[PDB]
């Protein structure tokens, strides 16, 4: 699992369950092409988005549909979504966890990169 | 002003100074049109991006160039930038502060939305 | 002033108003002595806690009463309060802003430390 | 595992390894008595701090020695430590993860509470 996404809910103190997550890879024409997507599990995690072979160096965007999540809970949210844009680099560690902590008017995100 | 951006540095415990910020607005054809840009001052704040007249209802994107900021301090950061995308003014004119707290592999952003 | 506290609400997208704040200083006998207290204003800020003269070198604790804040909005939060403990002024007088961003099961805090 | 602590490093994008963690329980005299402690693992996690039987309702403090961590990396840090104070409550969910994301002048913490 070279890329995992984990989403948490800061309001309810729980995993953020059934959150749509779209992953894109920047193309040569500097456009965002769909790469992988899914919905977070009951533990707020999304695994097996890609494989070691397919996840080559490049710029990736992780888009988390935060707006739908809050709407389903009847909370008026600020952001259209949360986007995390980074370069995957082979030299350094190769396991990537993108974590996001969500609130209606705020989010925080970190990367945990390990070998 | 109706749109201010504030950026802080969690490594140095300081305002994040000289951070480039670009604002875009979604156009009718669904593309991102450049709307405003600037750099944060010595206090980490960016004022004067727009006016109540120009800042109409729409979907806006605030792009904060965090990677340039960290690279000039000797750090190779995780993110290309920090993006904040939101609908503005859809219930009338509001004042928006977009704040961001930066670390090399992490950032946090919040919005303070007030009614004049 | 040399010590300011700022508190924001991540649920409402607003300053956190009327938040009680208590400051303590570690005494020679290793106990926490009450040093200053107040409440945040309509802008989420608490000014005037102390003076450059009184704010000597020491270990300080800023206790933000987050639980009271959330309970009066109808929310049962996780934390009793948010505590910020730090050494101050050990390389000479500085200006400290302690900022906190609050959610019911989470909070984030940072410090902005400047030299006059 | 009724109580788990997870610590992340926002500067290096990694688990915060070998972080001292002290857990206290508020006594009747309103004093903090040692309850459990340990050091985070290579994954930044600290497990088996307590058991279902011993972890009764009450107020607990989790103290994370952030200052030592940053000093060992040669970074001048702001906080003496990070403290997380909460009431454990039986009615609601009974599994507690206290997570902290560390920077030299900032930390963020959240609770994930599940059944
Ligand atoms: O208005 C000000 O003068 C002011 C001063 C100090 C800190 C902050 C905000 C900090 C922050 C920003 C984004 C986050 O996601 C979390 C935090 Cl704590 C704002
Ligand atoms: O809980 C877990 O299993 C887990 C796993 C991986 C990363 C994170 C990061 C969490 C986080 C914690 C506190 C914050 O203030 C912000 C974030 Cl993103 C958490």
């Amino acid at each position: 699992c070279p890329l995992m996404v984990k989403v948490l809910d800061a309001v309810r103190g729980s995993p953020a369950i059934n959150v749509a997550v779209h992953v894109f890879r920047k193309a040569a024409d500097d456009t965002w092409e769909p790469f992988a997507s899914g919905k977070t599990s009951e533990s707020g995690e999304l695994h097996g988005l890609t494989t070691e072979e397919e996840f080559v160096e490049g710029i990736y965007k992780v888009e988390i549909d935060t707006k739908s999540y809050w709407k389903a809970l009847g909370i008026s949210p600020f952001h259209e979504h949360a986007e995390v844009v980074f370069t995957a680099n082979d030299s350094g560690p190769r396991r990537y966890t993108i974590a996001a902590l969500l609130s209606p008017y705020s989010y925080s995100t970190t990367a945990v990169v390990t070998n």
